[PDB]
């Protein structure tokens, strides 16, 4: 019983609000007296957004917290994100911090629409910077975080979608995750790669449950699996990625660079219609955590 | 992809519960704590355990709740089928707009999974034909809680109890009937044998045919009976007019004739798939239903 699991979304819905300028309306994230919101919400395209946001006022934004309005009572910009400063602190802010998300991490997303939390799931920072979210018109400033005890992680705020049907955000200073811009010009992911770690979590996963046809006795080092990896558009292997798959290994039994050379073979061979844990495809967003947590 | 509802509302619901050494969690609604009985249990969990008797020997004292850290106060206690109803001292202030539901197999739900009355994950799951959930606890899990939302109204459904030795999970709703043939006792268990939920494969199919994925549509139909015969012998749920008219709204977004998408999902199954893909997966994903597939 192995599950894409999210983190109970409490904490973070009691910050959703519904941010609308003119006509154009997204989510923003309150926390105590200002809210956070993707930048473009001040849009009717090569935007400058230095000359947008001088040409607009503390009430052209119309913020709604539920069911009372909120009033800006003053603004400024922070990369691609809006800090509005409003009059009255949200008495359900948690814990909190601000944190930038690493590639092959997980954390969960509350899709909102409307200031409204429609969903909650997991996904994870892909090695192109992108995720591989569930996002429609109106999602934008919806959020992705971690908990920690008591102590929210916010690390992902949604701003666009690119032409692959996948997604690009921001950390909670605006700064970009990628090499994207929040204009809707063409804009391609780069290649993805796989989160080898992550498959490596899987593999151990799937011995845990009670298949392993993939295992072998060969032998691989550090180096020469990498060489391999990197022809297939796996990621290379650090040797601190060795030493967090530790305590999978002894519980198994099989020594990482021993399920390497599983992996090695699985790339090399593909799988000749055989199954691991259900599917013929390799699943990398499950962390080493994950694993172990289960 | 699968989402849960978001758990807010649950969650300022959640308890800790504990009787001597034995701790699950508990469900806070008004001034009554719902929880699962075995929390009055000790080393006699499989020994079959006489509920009645072992509650007859409790007092409204041995039974420690915890919100968070402050403690409620018992004032009086019954027993539910597998439940127990702990009257508390104080209302939840929290409580939400709530309604106790009894849920069909087939019909999926959220799990709020909790420890130590602590929540620590959310995920969507549904109740398999056999009675079973695939769920992922723990120990100290017992007491967690399904639910669905939609829209303002928490529908509470299922209560965790105990995992069967294939590693599926066995609860009750929460008026503390079990789902399936199972007993709150610490004795190996089998559910029945279980199936593909037929009417969620083709809600997912229609899914697919949506974002994009129509390579397994075909220039076949089949009737109903022509159907029936391939899915059960591939271990499918029989397909009827009810579901068919279940599917209706799906049929008009899509444009495809419920008997159509049975022929695409024959050919899948007595064909396989090539290796390629459906919405993402390699397998029929049966734990959508049409109603998830109108709301996502
Ligand atoms: C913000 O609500 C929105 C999120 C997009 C909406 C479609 N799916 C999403 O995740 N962002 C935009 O609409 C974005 C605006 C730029 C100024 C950042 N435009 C965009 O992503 O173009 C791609 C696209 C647009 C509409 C539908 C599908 C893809
Ligand atoms: C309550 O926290 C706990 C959760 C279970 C155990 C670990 N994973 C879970 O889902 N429930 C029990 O420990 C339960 C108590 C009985 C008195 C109902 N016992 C149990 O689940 O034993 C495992 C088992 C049950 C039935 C057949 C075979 C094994």
């Amino acid at each position: 019983g192995f599950r894409k699991m999210a983190f109970p979304s409490g904490k973070v819905e009691g910050c959703m609000v519904q941010v609308t300028c003119g006509t154009t309306t997204l989510n923003g994230l309150w926390l105590d007296d200002t809210v956070y919101c993707p930048r473009h919400v001040i849009c009717t395209l090569n935007p400058n957004y230095e000359d947008l946001l001088i040409r607009k006022s503390n009430h052209s934004f119309l913020v709604q917290a539920g069911n009372v309005q909120l009033r800006v009572i003053g603004h400024s910009m922070q990369n691609c994100l809006l800090r509005l400063k409003v009059d009255t602190s949200n008495p359900k802010t948690p814990k909190y911090k601000f944190v930038r998300i690493q590639p092959g991490q997980t954390f969960s997303v509350l899709a909102c629409y409307n200031g409204s939390p429609s969903g909650v799931y997991q996904c994870a920072m892909r090695p192109n910077h992108t995720i591989k979210g569930s996002f429609l018109n109106g999602s934008c400033g919806s959020v992705g975080f971690n908990i920690d005890y008591d102590c929210v992680s916010f690390c992902y705020m949604h701003h666009m979608e690119l032409p692959t049907g996948v997604h690009a955000g921001t950390d909670l200073e605006g700064k970009f995750y990628g090499p994207f811009v929040d204009r809707q010009t063409a804009q391609a992911a780069g290649t993805d790669t796989t989160i080898t770690l992550n498959v490596l979590a899987w593999l151990y996963a799937a011995v845990i449950n009670g298949d392993r046809w993939f295992l072998n006795r060969f032998t691989t080092t550090l180096n020469d699996f990498n060489l391999v990896a990197m022809k297939y558009n796996y990621e290379p292997l650090t040797q601190d990625h060795v030493d967090i798959l530790g305590p999978l290994s002894a519980q198994t039994g099989i020594a990482v660079l021993d399920m390497c050379a599983a992996l090695k073979e699985l790339l090399q061979n593909g799988m000749n219609g055989r199954t691991i844990l259900g599917s013929t495809i390799l699943e990398d967003e499950f962390t080493p955590f994950d694993v172990v947590r289960q």
